[PDB]
């Protein structure tokens, strides 16, 4: 049954391979490892989650955050672009992409990211953070 | 699909990481993909754009070509998802937002579509695209 999803490209979530409440528990445990600084374990758990459902925006954001913490900034930025697309109107991944671009020495790209947050987002606290980066970029 | 390939690659080096296909060859394959597309050979064009997006997913031109094919095929959610990737990457115009609005209308999500068309009117400098977006808004 699982092999069928491997051959059809479907997710494990599409075939309800693990119950909903158990997946919730695994996501909460992943976030616990993350908040405790247990980065290697959080990375295993967020990779597990993204294998289970690679369209879940919160699962992708968790793995992207791990990569950003590990200073794998391009790999983080790649996942953030997917996370943005799947959620359509949440500019948090665009904000974090701006941070990654600064670390990649691409300040004009970073400015474009933070400006996009300011222009489109309805999240006032997020826009405040984005503006503080814009104020600092030369 | 293209998005699942991108995520699996990120979970797990890639072909692009080793410069396995040079720029000029990718340019040629892109032009061949549109040759198929322009002749109505949509299935072959889809294979070629999928090939391009496996090699270099984070490329606005490849993403936009594949999104157009899904919209024509009435695979509206897949099209909307790819248009949003194109916009996030830096696509310097609001055309992917406009087309996402069209897709959301077909998905019976008129409130999502309204948000898309309103973004076009507020932020695009393409006066013709703005008129088109307003005509959809007038109908919602
Ligand atoms: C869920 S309401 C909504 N707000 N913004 C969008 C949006 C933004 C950029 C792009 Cl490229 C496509 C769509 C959207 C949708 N769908
Ligand atoms: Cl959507
Ligand atoms: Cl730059």
């Amino acid at each position: 049954a699982v092999i069928d999803a491997i051959n059809s490209g479907a997710t494990l979530k599409d075939i309800n391979a693990i119950p909903d409440d158990m997946m919730d528990d695994i996501y909460s445990y992943a976030y616990d490892f993350y908040n405790k600084g247990r980065i290697e374990e959080a990375e295993v758990f967020f990779r597990f989650l993204c294998i289970y459902d690679f369209y879940n925006v919160d699962y992708i954001m968790g793995l992207a955050a791990i990569y950003q913490i590990k200073e794998q900034f391009q790999q983080a930025a790649d996942l953030y672009a997917v996370a943005f697309a799947l959620g359509k109107n949440d500019y948090t991944p665009v904000f974090h992409t701006g941070q990654c671009q600064l670390r990649l020495k691409a300040p004009l790209k970073a400015k474009e990211c933070f400006e996009l947050v300011i222009q489109h987002s309805n999240d006032e606290k997020l826009k405040i953070k984005a503006q503080s980066y814009l104020d600092a970029i030369q």
